[PDB]
């Protein structure tokens, strides 16, 4: 189906396919509650698209209220801020051997993170996609890279 198509009614099928629980990798992780289809669009990384340049200081802010920052970085110049406006997405943890993988959409102007299934993902498992950005990494995986 096409892209925009594909990005309608999330919020409802979301709520259904996914869940937050306590992950081995790192505190809490995204799991799928049934099985994902290969292709299928999981859920969106719902949040504020902000000024790359501003993220030092809201990420000071936040440190120091102590309230979790959650941020993913579209690009130099932009950054979802997932931490007042986000969803279940910001749990999402890294994998050198993800089953997810992160794509910024373009629907009806405007930009959104999705999240998409690179094989069909099986009810129970962790959600996880590559980071693209030393930190120790607990995927586990027999390929890990070792490092975020
Ligand atoms: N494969 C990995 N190996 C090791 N560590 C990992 C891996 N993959 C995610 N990580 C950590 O997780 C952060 C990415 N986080 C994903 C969700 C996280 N699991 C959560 O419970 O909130 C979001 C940030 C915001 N922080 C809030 C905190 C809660 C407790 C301590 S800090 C975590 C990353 O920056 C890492 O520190
Ligand atoms: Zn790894």
């Amino acid at each position: 189906l096409p892209m925009p198509m594909r990005f309608r009614h999330l919020k409802k099928t979301s709520k259904e396919a996914v869940g937050v629980y306590r992950s081995p990798i790192h505190g809490r992780g995204l799991f799928c509650k049934r099985n994902i289809d290969a292709g299928e669009m999981v859920i969106e990384y719902a949040g504020i698209v902000i000024r790359s340049i501003l993220t030092d200081k809201r990420e000071k802010y936040y440190d120091s209220k102590g309230i979790g920052c959650y941020m993913f970085r579209i690009d130099d110049s932009e950054v979802v801020d997932a931490t007042m406006h986000g969803n279940a997405a910001r749990f999402i943890n890294h994998s050198c051997e993800p089953n997810c993988y992160s794509r910024v959409i373009n629907i009806d102007g405007q930009k959104h993170i999705v999240i998409f299934a690179m094989r069909k993902i099986y009810r129970g498992e962790e959600l996880t996609y590559d980071y693209k950005f030393k930190l120790p990494c607990n995927c586990g995986a027999k390929k890990c890279r070792k490092f975020l």
